[PDB]
């Protein structure tokens, strides 16, 4: 485990993370996608043998020695908000299984279903609150990776706030 838990977020690619595995923001079906999974594919292609597994679900895929956790997000312009809520909670509480699994003291972490699955809503907070509630019980330092300046700013008050 890390010697002190925390959460920090940076403002990059997620395939330039200085963490001990990372989590892809995956398909259902293991493609290369676009957005974060695209940065994943290109970065880690032999993690994409298999990797293909149903909404609400984590599967690691090693890349070298290297943990790629492809994480499925509901797209919410399929799911109702109720459904999607659950499945979204349900990715998150699949990756603190398998980061806790692997014996990593650290994890690069990208918002589930913010992007392109978003169903052209601002989910930073509900993203971010599931992120919590399942990484809370872990002790892998967390490195949440976003794109967009003011997105930077708003998870790091969140974090900040927590204390
Ligand atoms: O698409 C690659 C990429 C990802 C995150 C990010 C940047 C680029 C600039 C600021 O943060
Ligand atoms: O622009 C697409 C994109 C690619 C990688 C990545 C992000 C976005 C956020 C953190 O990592
Ligand atoms: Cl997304
Ligand atoms: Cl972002």
């Amino acid at each position: 485990g890390a010697m002190a838990p925390s959460y920090r977020v940076k403002r990059m690619d997620i395939a330039k993370n200085d963490e001990e595995c990372v989590v892809n923001a995956a398909n259902p079906r293991g493609l290369p996608g676009d957005g974060v999974c695209k940065a994943v594919y290109k970065k880690w292609p032999e993690s994409f043998k298999n990797s293909a597994t149903p909404v609400g679900t984590a599967k690691t895929v090693m890349c070298g020695t290297y943990p790629v956790i492809h994480a499925v997000g509901p797209n919410f312009s399929n799911y109702t908000e109720s459904e999607g809520d659950r499945e979204l909670a349900a990715a998150y509480r699949e990756v603190a299984k398998e980061v806790t699994r692997l014996g990593v003291n650290s994890v690069a972490i990208p918002l589930l279903s913010t992007g392109v699955y978003s169903g052209g809503k601002d989910r930073l907070t509900q993203s971010l609150n599931h992120l919590f509630t399942a990484m809370d019980s872990t002790d892998a330092d967390v490195v949440i990776y976003c794109r967009d300046k003011e997105w930077e700013k708003k998870i790091s008050e969140a974090i900040q706030m927590r204390t």
